[PDB]
């Protein structure tokens, strides 16, 4: 299940998904946030897709690091794990009719390969700073 798939993500999100200041973004509360803006749920898919980097601010704090990609999880386990995270700290509650993550969004955003820089790019169209 998507808690199990978040093991390989813990190690830097941490098992509460509140992340490390100054290295590794917080999920928890943030997710909502990304899935407030259009596009913004492609977006997660794409991180994990395409893994990401650049300068960027989460909760008033900078990161500038480098998140590799998870291509090599399945699109129902990145489904999954998505849905784990947008549940996990109730960042869903946040977000009216949040329908949960399935596996053909993924499989669609496979079609096209993005590189990381691109995935940033991406977030900036978001409205995300
Ligand atoms: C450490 C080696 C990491 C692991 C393992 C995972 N992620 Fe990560 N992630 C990491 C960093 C350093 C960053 C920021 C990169 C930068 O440009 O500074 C991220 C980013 C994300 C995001 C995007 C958040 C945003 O505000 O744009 C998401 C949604 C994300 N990471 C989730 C995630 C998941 C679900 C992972 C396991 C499947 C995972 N990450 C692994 C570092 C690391």
């Amino acid at each position: 299940d998507g808690a199990k798939i978040y093991a390989q993500c813990a190690g830097c999100h941490q098992q509460n998904g509140q992340g490390i200041p100054g290295a590794f973004p917080p999920l928890a509360g943030h997710v909502a946030e990304i899935l407030a803006k259009e596009g913004g749920r492609e977006y997660l898919i794409l991180v994990l897709l395409y893994g990401l980097q650049g300068q960027i601010e989460v909760k008033g704090m900078k990161y500038n690091g480098v998140m590799s990609s998870f291509a090599q999880l399945k699109d129902e386990e990145i489904a999954a794990v998505l849905n784990h995270i947008a549940t996990a700290w109730g960042d869903a509650k946040k977000v009216k009719g949040f329908k949960p993550f399935t596996a053909e969004e993924v499989k669609k955003l496979r079609a096209k390969k993005l590189t990381p820089q691109q995935v940033l790019a991406e977030r900036k169209k978001l409205g995300l700073k």
